[PDB]
């Protein structure tokens, strides 16, 4: 349309004129705020065979301040776009405005609460809002698009536009989408539009007018975001309607899922990413993603790929600090899950199958393909005679557990064959999918059938090879058309049958842990069981210089393929040393199957490497591994250094510079006031942390009650004093936003002066799911209060929220990182604070009373260098009565973590190198709220590490980390 770069038509995108699968993982950059790390992710997901990468950008963090776009430093996009450049991975942009993905007001900065107009909607105030920040991020993504030399080939506009409520029934608003649109397009932008529709409803497809998208997609979440019962599949969950809902709604465009289940989010009082990881596990991904491949899917994105870490207060109040999401790659970056592995396998299998996208998908069926009905095939049929085909098959009963034996009947360029020819039964085992295929091209050689699997094939000057696997006790056999016999060329020949059969060559054999390799005329076919096939990787070889490059034709007909372990992040060829870079978390036995004919020696990780060659030109090596020491600190044996953060319940406290909460109005056009002046934060400019409410009143003796109704977000929590008279806390659940309680009073003298401090936890600010609903604006404060014998309005209110509000202190670290404690206010949570005439006290000991303190202490890291060291700090939970408590986290001033001891249900948290330095001192900070009347105090709180990865990752660059200053102004 406006570009050449990336075009399409009904079978496929096409990239350089070059038709192209497209497999893609989300990555949000603002949850991994170390840019030296980016590339770590990007080649981990190449490294599954993915060609790109889509994600987000939270306007919450770079518009904290209205009027000032701000994306520098850490929050700084050129080094996400250079490290997927660098990579070789391409990128999908979904900006929003609005984004949901489970972050403090879905995208949305505080400040819409005070917007007049309906969010994502054309009321006036709500465009104009989102003017200054469309206009800035559309602007830089425009500069790295595919056409301007960059890695940005798609846009998305807006986010799940699918649907309204409570209100508003302008949806769908086509000129409220065109308005979008248009703005991306008059900032430059010109790759192709893409949608993200809630279910598969063809909102904004082409064709629909004004708001119409270039090309129509949907999401789907079919195991839903429970994960407490991860063996349960429930009973129809598995759609298997795509395809025909696609050729009614958008025939004209690539079947694309731009939002798939890789994960689940888990709430405050869940039950644990570990579990959701359990749920959507290898299992999972082979009988769902293959289930996907069986629409004839061209676009596909799994959300999440690496999920991140919600720090620094960004997340919303439906979820914790971790967004683990139980996706391939963990929080910590490592991908030990099986599920890693699994995927990969599929990745690889479509990078090298371009048949696939031409080929037609039809109607599934119970009959027509096996000779029993227990299992349900679906099959993608060749254009012509002679054109591959591909049949996936599954258990009619998708959650089926059970083993079934059958027979493939299917029809090839030979006619109808029944599978297998030799004899025997195929096997289907419990909770797997399989994608058979006949007429498979490989570089010329057709291979009539094959039940097995394809994991990759590759053609090394003359020699062809192709790897197959199957599972644990299945028999399979594959045919080669116009062959003549075939040789084991490696492992016994036992249980493998060879046989001609018309003008094909059929073999039959039976998986082993043991690889086989049956050379048949110029085809080396490898014969692997799936958890060897699990080690094996498919890097790319530049002809000049380091970089992988793109997934093209080219890039994909040059790369090699190599058995190793952990991971292979790329390779590479100088002079005559071929160059791999991989990893290992265990003595690894490395093997190289093509390498390239001017190749000599085999260097990996910059080491030369004693390599040995077999009868099969297969270069092999050997990688030892042995844990090194790793020296930690013992944070209860640290020197530490504590302060009272809660100085506003003294009598000395003056409270003259905080902001007046006298207006006697409110800029939330979702909730009317119930109270003489306003008490929600955002009208203030208050909208992330602790928020404080201080109450002067004069007594007149009557006083013997005070209601209050306080709100801060799902699994928040509230603490009041009168003066320096504690009188009680709501510690908060997992179901509770708000909180409704009627306190009695201690007898107060008439004429005297009291004031009443109440402390409030902001979880972050909820989301707006469903347009009208208005959830975002949720106010966090007090909702109502009532002093019994007195008027309202005889209370004149102060409020604080973090220092400055909008006009935050913190621009390096960001807008919402710090919330307002004394000692956040202070900026006594950055590295250096000044403690000279602190108490010496620990964490360890604690408070004897309801109160917050603030702990601060130091510790030096030397860690093995050439290793990636995970490390986590972990809170200790015991007991089975939990004591009410709150800890905030931070290391060199960044907020790594809300832990509730009373809610949970995370206790250990993760904190990347960057953040923490490797090499250097370390400032660890926390701020201790005791929501209980004997105090609070940690039992077991310990810094420790997971298996040491020797790495070719270049080593770490500690990110911007401020010093303490003293801070004019703050109080
Ligand atoms: C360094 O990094 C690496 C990654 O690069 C880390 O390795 C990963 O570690 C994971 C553990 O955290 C592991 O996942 C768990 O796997 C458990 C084992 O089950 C799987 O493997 C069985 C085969 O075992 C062989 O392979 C595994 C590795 O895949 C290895 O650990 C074993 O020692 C063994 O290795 C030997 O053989 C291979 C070749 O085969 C060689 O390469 C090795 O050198 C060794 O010689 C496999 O049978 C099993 O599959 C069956 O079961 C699953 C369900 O669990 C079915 O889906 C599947 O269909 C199949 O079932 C059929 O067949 C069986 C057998 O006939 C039959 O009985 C059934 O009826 C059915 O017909 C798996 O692939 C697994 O138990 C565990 O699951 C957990 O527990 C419960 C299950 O009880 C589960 O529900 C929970 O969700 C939970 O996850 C995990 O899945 C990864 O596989 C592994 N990846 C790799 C690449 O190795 C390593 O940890 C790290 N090291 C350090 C120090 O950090
Ligand atoms: C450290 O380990 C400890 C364990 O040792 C662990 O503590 C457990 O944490 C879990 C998860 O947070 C707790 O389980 C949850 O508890 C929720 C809170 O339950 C209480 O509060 C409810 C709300 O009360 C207020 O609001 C309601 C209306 O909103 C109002 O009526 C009330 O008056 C009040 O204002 C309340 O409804 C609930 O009442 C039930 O239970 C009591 C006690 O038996 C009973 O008398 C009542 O009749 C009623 O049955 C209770 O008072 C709870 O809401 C939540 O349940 C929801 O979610 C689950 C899904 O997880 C759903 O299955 C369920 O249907 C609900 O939707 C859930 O049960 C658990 O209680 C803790 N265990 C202990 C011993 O304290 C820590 O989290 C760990 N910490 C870390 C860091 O990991
Ligand atoms: C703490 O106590 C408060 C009440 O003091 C609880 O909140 C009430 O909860 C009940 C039960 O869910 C709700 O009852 C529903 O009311 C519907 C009608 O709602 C309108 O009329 C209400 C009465 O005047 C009014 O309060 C309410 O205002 C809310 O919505 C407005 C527009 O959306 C908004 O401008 C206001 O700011 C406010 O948010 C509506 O105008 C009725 O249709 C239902 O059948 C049902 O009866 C009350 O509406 C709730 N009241 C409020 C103010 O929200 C709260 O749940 C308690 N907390 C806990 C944890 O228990
Ligand atoms: C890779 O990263 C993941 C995510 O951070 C790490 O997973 C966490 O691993 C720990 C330890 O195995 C799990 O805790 C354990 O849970 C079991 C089950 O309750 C319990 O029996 C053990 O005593 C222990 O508590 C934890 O649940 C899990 N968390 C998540 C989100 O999955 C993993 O350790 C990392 N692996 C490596 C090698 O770095
Ligand atoms: C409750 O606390 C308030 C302060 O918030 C007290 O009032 C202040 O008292 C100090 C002396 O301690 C004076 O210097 C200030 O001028 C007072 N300011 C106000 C608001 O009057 C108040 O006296 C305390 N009440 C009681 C009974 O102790
Ligand atoms: C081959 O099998 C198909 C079923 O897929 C059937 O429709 C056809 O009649 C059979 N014979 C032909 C035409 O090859
Ligand atoms: C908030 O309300 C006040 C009083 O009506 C008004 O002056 C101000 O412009 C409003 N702010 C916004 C952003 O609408
Ligand atoms: O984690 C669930 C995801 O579901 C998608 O539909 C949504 O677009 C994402 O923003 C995220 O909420
Ligand atoms: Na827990």
């Amino acid at each position: 349309l406006l570009q050449k770069y990336v075009t399409w038509d009904e079978h496929s995108i096409f990239v350089n004129g070059e038709r192209l699968m497209i497999f893609s993982g989300e990555v949000h950059p603002y949850r991994l705020p170390v840019a030296s790390l980016y590339i770590d992710i990007f080649e981990k997901v190449k490294a599954l065979g993915f060609n790109c990468v889509s994600f987000y950008v939270d306007w919450a963090l770079l518009e904290g301040n209205p009027g000032h776009y701000s994306a520098e430093g850490i929050f700084d996009l050129q080094p996400f776009f250079d490290a997927a450049k660098e990579a070789g991975i391409y990128l999908l942009a979904r900006p929003g405005p609005y984004i949901n993905a489970e972050v403090s007001g879905g995208g949305f900065p505080g400040w819409l609460q005070r917007v007049d107009g309906i969010l994502r909607t054309s009321d006036e105030a709500y465009l104009k809002a989102t003017d200054n920040y469309a206009s800035n991020i559309a602007a830089t993504i425009a500069k790295a698009q595919i056409t301007n030399g960059g890695p940005i080939i798609l846009y998305q506009p807006e986010n799940e536009y699918s649907g309204a409520c409570c209100g508003y029934n302008g949806f769908p608003d086509g000129s409220y989408m065109q308005y979008i649109e248009d703005h991306a397009r008059d900032a430059g932008i010109v790759v192709p539009f893409i949608s993200n529709d809630a279910w598969a409803a063809g909102h904004n497809a082409p064709g629909t007018g004004a708001g119409a998208v270039d090309i129509y997609g949907h999401d789907s979440y079919p195991l839903g975001f429970d994960c407490a019962n991860p063996s349960t599949w429930p009973s129809g969950n598995l759609p298997t309607y795509f395809h025909t809902s696609h050729e009614q709604q958008s025939p004209s465009t690539p079947y694309s899922l731009v939002e798939f289940q890789g994960g689940a989010f888990d709430p405050w009082g869940g039950v644990g990413f570990a579990k959701c990881a359990a749920l959507l596990n290898h299992e999972f991904e082979r009988v769902f993603y293959k289930n996907d491949f069986s629409f004839g899917v061209a676009f596909l994105n799994l959300y999440m790929i690496f999920g991140g870490t919600n720090w620094g207060n960004l997340g919303h109040p439906g979820g914790y600090t971790s967004y683990d999401y139980g996706s391939a790659i963990s929080e910590s970056r490592n991908i030990t899950r099986e599920k890693y592995s699994e995927l990969k396998l599929l990745g690889n299998f479509a990078k090298v199958s371009p048949g696939y996208l031409v080929a037609n998908p039809g109607d599934l069926s119970t009959s027509t393909y096996t000779n029993t009905a227990d299992l349900t095939v679906t099959p993608l049929l060749g254009s012509n005679s002679s054109a591959s085909s591909f049949f996936v098959i599954r258990h009619s009963d998708y959650s089926s557990q059970a083993s079934v034996e059958y027979k493939l009947t299917v029809p090839t360029s030979a006619g109808n064959l029944t599978i297998p020819q030799l004899g025997g039964s195929l096997t289907l085992s419990g909770r797997d999918s399989k994608i058979h295929v006949t007429d498979y091209d490989v570089a010329g050689t057709n291979i009539l059938y094959s039940t097995a699997e394809v994991f990759t094939w590759k053609k090394f000057n003359n020699e062809k090879v192709l790897v197959l696997y199957g599972g644990p006790g299945e028999h399979h056999e594959f045919a080669v058309s116009g062959a003549s016999s075939s040789s084991v060329v490696e492992g016994s020949s036992s249980g493998i049958s060879s046989k001609k059969v018309g003008k094909a060559l059929v073999v039959a054999w039976d998986v082993s842990t043991a690889r086989r390799i049956v050379q048949v005329g110029s085809l080396k076919v490898f014969l692997l069981d799936r958890n060897s096939a699990y080690n094996y990787w498919v890097p790319q070889v530049p002809t000049k210089g380091t970089a992988p490059g793109y997934s093209n034709q080219e890039t994909t007909a040059s790369s090699i393929i190599v058995k190793a372990g952990y991971l292979v992040r790329s390779a590479y060829l100088d002079g005559n040393d071929l160059h791999i870079q991989a990893d290992f978390n265990a003595t690894t036995p490395i093997e190289v199957v093509g390498a390239p004919s001017g190749a000599k020696n085999l260097v990996i990780n910059g080491k030369k490497t004693q390599t040995k060659v077999d009868k099969n030109g297969i270069w092999s090596a050997s990688v030892a591994y042995t844990a090194p020491k790793v020296q930690l600190p013992s944070l209860k044996s640290l020197k530490w250094k504590s302060v009272d953060t809660l100085p506003e319940a003294k009598n000395t406290y003056d409270d003259s510079a905080w902001t007046s909460a006298d207006h006697a109005y409110t800029n939330n056009s979702a909730h009317s006031l119930q109270t003489p002046t306003s008490l929600f934060a955002s009208d203030y400019g208050y909208h992330t942390g602790a928020l404080l409410f201080r109450g002067h009143f004069t007594a007149n003796g009557k006083e013997k009650t005070f209601f209050v109704q306080t709100k801060g977000g799902t699994a928040y929590g509230h603490s009041i004093w009168i003066n320096e008279t504690y009188v009680g806390s709501w510690a908060g659940t997992s179901i509770n936003d708000n909180n409704n309680a009627t306190y009695t009073l201690p007898t107060l003298q008439s004429g005297k002066n009291y004031v009443i401090t109440v402390v409030i936890d902001n979880m972050g600010l909820d989301e707006d799911w469903t347009i009208g609903s208005e959830d975002m604006k949720n106010p966090r404060g007090i909702i109502q209060y009532s002093l019994s014998g007195q008027e309202a309005s005889a209370i004149s209110w102060k409020l604080t929220g973090n220092l400055g509000g909008e006009n935050y202190r913190d621009t390096v670290r960001g807008p919402l990182n710090e919330g307002g404690l004394y000692a956040e206010r202070q900026g006594f949570h950055q590295p250096q604070p000044p403690t000279q005439k602190w108490d010496s006290s620990s964490p360890f000991t604690g408070l004897t009373k309801p109160g917050i303190r603030f702990y601060s202490t130091s510790f030096d890291l030397d860690l093995p260098s050439g290793y990636d060291i995970p490390l986590y700090f972990n809170f200790g939970n015991s007991t089975s009565t939990p004591a009410a408590y709150r800890v905030q986290l931070y290391v060199n001033g960044y907020q790594y973590g809300k832990y509730v001891n009373n809610i949970g249900p995370q206790t250990s948290f993760p904190v990347p190198e960057g953040i923490l330095n490797y090499h250097g001192t370390n400032w660890l900070a926390l701020s201790l709220w005791a929501q209980e009347d004997n105090g609070a105090k940690l039992d077991s709180f310990e810094l420790i590490n997971t298996t040491p990865v020797l790495t070719s990752l270049g080593e770490v660059k500690s990110v911007n980390q401020p010093k303490y200053q003293a801070r004019k102004g703050a109080y």
